[PDB]
């Protein structure tokens, strides 16, 4: 049975989560030029890249509603709830009213197929368009030329980062990532980068659609009390450290100074002492130092030994789970650096890894069950001294949150 407006959100998840697959846009753009979804709000952020996508967007969202504005942002992926996905004002919206939007969605498409992630992107367009806001910053799912958010124009395009999330492959490398997520660049348009290591495939796109583009260390750049962010010959001075990475934070302001949206001294402040997201590097609990980080692959991993370094006589316990398409090797090793104790476990369904595929990387590591197993033996060995650092995944980190009921 398809679900209906009326049906449990978990019915349409159950729904979409089984949509039978195609590459282009063609028909998500029909289906959203019917429903009339194109113009979410009369501005439009869009946010592609590695790393950094989820925070440079809700620093973003931060400021923009210190400035008073009413401000939506799509994100994805979620860690408990799907309603994670679409904030309103910063908060989450009902079950009833994504059926509903879902429903619409339905209606509206005919017999043109969609995927999961096409399906989420226009229900949340329609959730916007209805809620009557100043900007939407839309987080890129994956790529960005074929990824479905790319329908929309944006205003202010920007990539924060490029690295690989996945194993060696032909034709695989900094240069081919860059060029579909250049694919989110306009003409006429802000391009920022943030990558400071730019391909130069980014500058290709860039130069190929006439986008004008704005790079980390070009035309930007930042540093280090407080912090400083610069553009030619103007700078905002000793503002306060956020509790999201810098680089991603500093892309944000080039993103909003290439709006040319007029903003106070307050809200720039103000944002970026509240911005933070679940779930990066986030501090749980105290002796032992209890922290949640859902980096994926090696260079979220490079951030989380430097965040480490600056935390730490005792030990890192490391709980840990990852997908088994992921940069295994590569993450571990990289976490091994830093981490002295190691809990492993398996996550759940056909895509995880099994605590086996992840041991076979590491020296008599520890094996589990299930994560909040291997959570519960890390917290009970755990010295007061020690940190205790829950990532590898969403799901590695959701589980931990699940069993703490945050
Ligand atoms: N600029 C950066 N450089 C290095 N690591 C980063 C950077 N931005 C984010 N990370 C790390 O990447 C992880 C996720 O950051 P996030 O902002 O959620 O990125 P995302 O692109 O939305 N990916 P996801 O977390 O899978 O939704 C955390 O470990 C971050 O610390
Ligand atoms: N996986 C990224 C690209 C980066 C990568 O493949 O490493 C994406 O979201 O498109
Ligand atoms: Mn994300």
């Amino acid at each position: 049975q398809t679900p209906q407006a009326t049906s449990p959100l978990a019915a349409w998840l159950c729904y979409l989560e089984h949509l039978h697959s195609e590459l282009g846009l063609e028909r998500v753009k029909q289906v959203a030029e019917r429903l009339d979804l194109l113009k979410p709000a009369p501005k439009i952020f869009t946010v592609a890249g590695t790393n950094g996508k989820g925070t440079t967007c809700c620093t973003l969202e931060a400021i923009l509603l210190a400035a008073g504005l009413r401000v939506g942002v799509y994100s994805s992926p979620h860690l408990l709830r799907y309603t994670e996905r679409v904030r309103i004002q910063g908060q989450e919206l009902s079950e009833a009213e994504h059926s509903h939007s879902f429903a619409q969605i339905e209606a509206g498409r005919g017999d043109i197929s969609l995927t999961y992630f096409e399906f989420g992107t226009l229900s949340a367009l329609q959730l916007f368009k209805q809620a009557k806001l100043d900007v939407v910053i839309l987080e890129v799912g994956l790529g960005g030329r074929l990824d479905a958010t790319n329908i929309v124009d944006s205003d202010v395009a920007a990539i924060t980062s490029i690295a690989l999330d996945h194993t060696d492959w032909l034709g695989y490398d900094r240069e081919s990532i860059g060029r579909e997520k250049a694919g989110v660049f306009r003409g006429g348009k802000p391009a920022v980068v943030g990558e400071p290591d730019m391909p130069q495939s980014i500058a290709d796109v860039a130069a190929e659609l006439g986008a004008q583009l704005y790079r980390r260390d070009v035309a930007w750049k930042f540093s280090q009390n407080g912090w400083h962010w610069q553009c030619g010959e103007r700078q905002l001075t000793g503002l306060p450290v956020p509790n999201v990475p810098l680089a991603n934070a500093a892309t944000a302001l080039a993103v909003l100074h290439y709006s040319e949206l007029p903003l106070s001294d307050e809200a720039i402040r103000q944002g970026l002492q509240a911005a933070s997201l679940p779930g990066r590097f986030q501090v749980v609990s105290e002796q032992p130092l209890l922290i949640l980080d859902v980096a994926h692959n090696p260079h979220a991993a490079r951030y989380l030994v430097n965040r480490l370094a600056q935390v730490i006589q005792g030990k890192v316990r490391a709980v840990v789970g990852m997908l088994s398409d992921k940069d295994i090797a590569g993450t571990l090793a990289c976490l091994s650096e830093r981490v002295d104790e190691w809990y492993c476990a398996p996550l759940e369904g056909p895509r995880g890894a099994s605590a086996g595929q992840l041991a076979e990387h590491l020296v008599s590591a520890r094996q589990f069950s299930d994560v909040e197993t291997a959570w519960r033996q890390a917290m009970q060995d755990a010295d007061t001294q020690d940190v205790v650092i829950v990532c590898g995944s969403f799901h590695t980190v959701a589980h931990v949150m699940a069993a703490l009921h945050l």
